[PDB]
């Protein structure tokens, strides 16, 4: 099962509704390897050229969207620093849409309340700030 979550999160190179949706899937049925999945992600997020690592953020998005807990809990140990680093190394029109994705994690408009518990959100707003 891992396995083939790291395949299709390599060949994640675009904005793949399916693959994205597959992704998906999987952490939602296997929550026994919640973590594995999200080492995975953040791993791919730390790693691929600057230009699809917005994807993987898309992935990571899906899953604490459709899936939540414990997702949620498990990417908010390091959502700041991965979108910090993210942020440093892409160029303006792909800031933009990080910007995007940030504001609906604030405001899910929604259900009404942080996809995110804990500091990620107020340290990325601050850095949105000063940056
Ligand atoms: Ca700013």
């Amino acid at each position: 099962i891992v396995k083939d979550f790291n395949s299709i999160l390599e060949e994640l190179t675009f904005n793949s509704r399916p693959i994205i949706t597959t992704l998906t899937k999987l952490a939602e049925e296997n929550i026994s390897c919640a973590q594995y999945f999200v080492d995975a992600i953040e791993s791919r997020i730390e790693k691929c050229m600057p230009k699809q690592k917005l994807y993987a953020f898309y992935a990571l998005d899906s899953i604490c969207k459709n899936v939540g807990s414990p997702y949620t809990i498990y990417f908010s140990r390091n959502l700041f620093n991965l979108y910090k680093r993210t942020y440093l190394l892409v160029d303006n029109t792909t800031r933009t849409k990080l910007i995007n994705m940030f504001k609906l994690w604030l405001n899910p408009n929604d259900t009404g309340l942080p996809l995110f518990e804990g500091s990620a959100l107020e340290k990325i707003e601050q850095f949105l700030i000063k940056a």
